[PDB]
């Protein structure tokens, strides 16, 4: 699973970084805790638009 971090997770990734991680971790921890979202082209396009 490719994710973009929304918050800093020490030892894992900083806000704005894009990293591939185990699906279980993404689904059960990162997404569950609101720390990241999937880095799909669609999500990235939407995130860029809001920042601008
Ligand atoms: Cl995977
Ligand atoms: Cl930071
Ligand atoms: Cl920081
Ligand atoms: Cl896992
Ligand atoms: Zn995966
Ligand atoms: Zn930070
Ligand atoms: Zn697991």
């Amino acid at each position: 699973m490719k994710v973009i971090f929304l918050k800093d997770v020490k030892g894992m990734g900083k806000k704005g970084e894009i990293k591939n991680v185990a699906d279980g971790y993404a689904n059960n921890f990162l997404f569950k805790q609101g720390l990241a979202i999937e880095a799909t082209p669609a999500n990235l396009k939407a995130l860029e638009a809001q920042k601008q």
